[PDB]
């Protein structure tokens, strides 16, 4: 089997991407944030504290003839941005882009933190990291990809995120028309539960490539590119007036600037992030200070190849017995 679904930016900045997911019988379609940095499929639901729902579409398990309470199971998750959610668990039929999994754990939120309530466009998350990070207790549950894998034509999914435009998540096949050149594959460590790999270096603009190993994670659920402070300083030093602002929470730059590109290495190959992808707009409405899309990972404890980086590539998440990642230009 295969599946193919379009993913759409939630706003004009590509702050996140939503993909429609069918849950239950008859189908209830929710728009979920596909997150290769976590491993829980959780949704706003009829059980979510009413004051914490503000415009999201909810899953109502009582209206699904295939929903079954997973007795005794609870979940609770905290994300790197400080947001969190928790609740109980049903199993139900879940389909993405024509690919169906029966008996998928659907984690129903009883509580969500303010940032989730405040984002009316995201109805939940669909985790695509390794199932060892799944938070369901006392019986850990499998991700949608893990449940579908054996049925797929090939045990892979691909992320093709757009810049200010829709893109695609495919399951079970590699669309050879979706990228240019060849796909370069690179080793993955699953020891922390992430799609963790090592970039071979970077360049700023037209500058020379610096060969240096940068361990980090491919994380579709993180908006920005978080890299070591040395790398980030070298980037922003090329932008007149850019500075790190403790009060804003990262590097800012004059909105009048033209930003240089940023290149990262994948083996001997190179992925080029255009400068425009690094502009996240005014820090507050009407400000001429703009927020940068490359930020320091110092204090986060891991480097994160988030959407800013991934949207510049066609990315293969290869879930073969020994997982690997593939990157191609597009």
């Amino acid at each position: 089997s295969t599946g193919s679904a379009t993913t759409t930016p939630i706003d004009s900045l590509d702050d996140a991407y939503i993909t429609p997911v069918q849950i239950g019988t008859p189908a209830q379609t929710l728009n979920l944030d596909f997150d290769t940095g976590s491993s829980d499929l959780w949704v706003f639901s009829s059980e979510t504290t009413a004051s914490e729902v503000d415009g999201q579409t909810i899953y109502t398990p009582s209206k699904s003839t295939t929903a079954k309470l997973l007795s005794g199971a609870t979940w609770s998750i905290s994300y790197g941005d400080g947001s969190s959610s928790s609740g109980d668990v049903y199993t139900d039929t879940v389909s993405v882009g024509g690919l169906t999994v029966t008996g998928q754990a659907v984690e129903s939120a009883k509580k969500v933190s303010s940032s989730f309530t405040e984002d009316s466009t995201i109805d939940g998350l669909l985790g695509l990291a390794f199932s060892t990070l799944n938070t369901v207790s006392p019986t850990q549950q499998k991700t949608f990809f893990d449940n579908a894998k054996a049925s797929l034509d090939s045990p892979v999914f691909t992320a093709d995120l757009g810049y200010h435009a829709p893109g695609t998540y495919n399951f079970g096949f590699i669309d050879t028309t979706a990228y240019t050149g060849s796909i370069t594959y690179t080793a993955v460590s699953t020891k922390q539960g992430f799609w963790e790999w090592t970039s071979t270096g970077y360049a700023v603009g037209s500058g020379t490539f610096k060969s240096t190993s940068i361990d980090g994670i491919a994380d579709t659920g993180t908006t920005l590119l978080y890299l070591p402070a040395t790398v980030v300083s070298a980037y922003w030093a090329q932008v007149s007036g850019a500075k790190s602002s403790s009060s804003v929470g990262g590097y800012v730059f004059p909105c009048s600037a033209t930003l240089p590109s940023f290149t990262f290495g994948v083996g001997s190959a190179r992925i080029v992030i255009p400068g425009d992808y690094i502009d996240f707009g005014p820090i507050s409405t009407g400000s001429s200070s703009c927020f940068g899309g490359i930020q320091s990972s110092a204090g986060i404890g891991i480097n994160i190849f988030g959407d800013v980086a991934l949207k510049a590539a066609f990315v293969v998440f290869n879930g073969a017995t020994t997982p690997t990642l593939g990157f191609a230009s597009k």
